[PDB]
């Protein structure tokens, strides 16, 4: 179910297409349910700096600790990173604490310094 849909970021040319394509995969297109419809989603906010650009994604599921975090995660940071728009992401799974742990994902737990860790 495509359309002249806002979602603000990008020039309206390049946003329907991409947002288009990044739809078929952020999606469940198996039974037809949208995360965004949870009105969760709609917490977002993408920092841009001079240490990166990170779009922040306030999330959360039936119990926060189903396997579909990798998912969501995996699907989403393929995309957008693939879009141009943002390099960095983070999405953050809420349903208890306060917004800041939560948005500490594998690339930040995996790749910390600490680690030394580099793909």
């Amino acid at each position: 179910g495509p359309g002249s849909m806002s979602e603000t970021s990008a020039p309206a040319e390049e946003l329907l297409a991409d947002v288009e394509e990044a739809m078929r995969d952020v999606v469940d297109p198996e039974l037809g349910i949208n995360v965004v419809d949870l009105g969760l989603v709609y917490g977002l906010d993408v920092q841009d700096g001079d240490e990166g650009t990170v779009a922040l994604i306030d999330m959360t599921l039936t119990s926060a600790a189903c396997p579909l975090t990798d998912v969501i995660e995996d699907q989403s940071r393929s995309a957008l990173v693939g879009s141009g728009l943002v390099d960095d992401i983070r999405i953050n799974w809420v349903w208890n604490p306060p917004w800041g742990p939560d948005k500490i994902t594998e690339d930040g737990r995996e790749q910390l310094r600490a680690l030394g860790f580099t793909v």
